[PDB]
């Protein structure tokens, strides 16, 4: 007897006995930030039930909801167990599953505070989740409110963009200032600038080594027909700048999960003031403080020959096989020989395979499992790269969030590699 609106409750004892069953899918309908580890209700242990998948209830309004569920390999023959902070949060999702051919759907009522409140119930979390902050956390930061995972007294919220101040002026987080990606990267090499330039740029934007920097960008639908599609991939540029700042030596860098979209989806107020910058005289630390984060072409070539290391190609498949260069300013087409392929998504200005539809980072278990299928594992020294280092930065940031101990970005990427005609390259569908 199937009931569309009254859902069977599964008990704690029943759920414990089902932990590790291959026919059970445990589904966490809270926000992705709570899933990652943020203790959004003040619970003592944050994260998700061990083995649970993430399906935020907010996605019920996505017309591709069923395609998401199927992409996550959640099948009708599976027993589905939903949980949230409350059982009431799961009722609409439970009904939606039943409306789409899923007949075995249950709701677990005792995740919080029963499961979160007992040491014997297993939970998982993203090891460095506090670097990927929710919109509620940023709102508390700028409001002077008491927030977890913050012990500083100096902060700056930074809106990233590529030569497009309209992305900032058309709507930004209150109090935030804008940072053009050209402030930290050079248009001649599309690599990070020299230490002396980075020191001046950071100071002029009001950033010291001991300043908590919160970075975000605005997605504005990049179109390859425009001259600068990167001006619309604002949140990749935010993560690009987060990489450069962490390389330079800013001790505490956070990224707003999902960028501007998360701020408006949370319903917070937005400002259009052109906030003047409050400069600081001294960055206060040698640049770079974390040089291991950045890999150049000589070290990258050594990594291609080392048993201990690997380059990770975070480009699209058309770029990989040499159909296109991916950019209107690169004529050479092909791939670096010996790199491990980890497809970014559709083109150079999208990161579909590393993101959800709302631009938050994809469930990290899925990324880790895909990576491990290709030999991309934390025991190696990995240098993520792409065209110019933007997409490689976002992949690098994801591995950083998992706590991987030796991950870097090969800054030069295909742009630098193909600019030397003596560098070997492959083309065509791999054989
Ligand atoms: C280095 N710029 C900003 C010129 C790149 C950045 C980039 C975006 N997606 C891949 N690379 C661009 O916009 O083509
Ligand atoms: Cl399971
Ligand atoms: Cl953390
Ligand atoms: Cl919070
Ligand atoms: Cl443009
Ligand atoms: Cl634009
Ligand atoms: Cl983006
Ligand atoms: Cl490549
Ligand atoms: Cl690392
Ligand atoms: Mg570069
Ligand atoms: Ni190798």
């Amino acid at each position: 007897h199937k009931n569309m609106y009254d859902h069977t409750e599964i008990t704690t004892d029943s759920l414990l006995a089902l932990l590790g069953s291959e026919k059970v899918k445990i589904i966490d309908v809270r926000s992705a930030d709570a899933y990652n580890g943020w203790r959004m209700r003040g619970e003592v242990r944050g994260g998700h039930i061990k083995g649970a998948k993430s399906l935020p209830a907010k996605w019920l309004t996505d017309p591709e909801w069923l395609n998401i569920v199927r992409f996550k390999q959640i099948r009708p023959e599976d027993a589905i167990v939903l949980y949230g902070y409350t059982p009431e949060e799961c009722e609409q999702t439970a009904t939606r599953f039943k409306e789409n051919g899923y007949n075995n759907v249950s709701v677990f009522h005792r995740f919080h505070p029963d499961w979160t409140g007992n040491d014997a119930f297993p939970m998982d979390r993203l090891e460095q989740y506090n670097r990927l902050v929710p919109a509620e956390w940023v709102n508390g930061l700028i409001s002077g409110e008491e927030i977890p995972e913050y012990d500083n007294d100096t902060f700056i919220v930074c809106h990233a963009h590529y030569r497009n101040r309209d992305a900032y002026l058309s709507g930004h987080i209150p109090g935030a200032t804008d940072m053009d990606t050209l402030a930290l990267e050079s248009p001649e090499t599309w690599n990070r600038r020299t230490p002396e330039e980075l020191k001046k740029a950071l100071e002029e934007h009001g950033i010291t080594a001991s300043t908590t920097v919160v970075l975000y960008g605005k997605f504005m639908h990049p179109d390859n027909a425009d001259e600068f599609p990167g001006s619309a991939a604002g949140h990749i540029g935010a993560i690009r700048l987060a990489f450069i700042m962490m390389y330079a030596g800013v001790e505490d860098v956070r990224v707003l999960n999902g960028g501007y979209q998360s701020w408006t989806d949370a319903g917070f107020a937005i400002s259009k003031d052109d906030v003047p910058k409050t400069t600081v005289p001294e960055f206060g630390a040698p640049i770079p403080s974390r040089p291991e984060f950045a890999v150049d072409i000589d070290e990258a070539k050594e990594m291609l020959q080392s048993e201990d290391s690997d380059l990770v190609c975070v480009r699209s498949y058309p770029e990989y096989i040499g159909e296109v260069s991916g950019y209107n300013y690169i004529k050479k087409k092909g791939r670096i020989p010996g790199a491990i392929f980890a497809e970014c998504g559709s083109d150079a200005y999208h990161m579909e395979n590393y993101r959800n539809h709302d631009h938050t980072t994809r469930e990290y278990h899925e990324i880790e499992d895909i990576w491990a299928k290709s030999g991309i594992i934390p025991k190696k020294h990995l240098a993520f790269y792409c065209g110019t280092g933007w997409r490689g930065s976002e992949a690098w940031f994801n591995a950083l969030l998992m706590g991987w101990p030796r991950v870097s970005v090969y800054d030069g990427g295909w742009f630098e590699w193909s600019n030397d005609p003596e560098n070997p390259y492959e083309t065509g569908v791999p054989k």
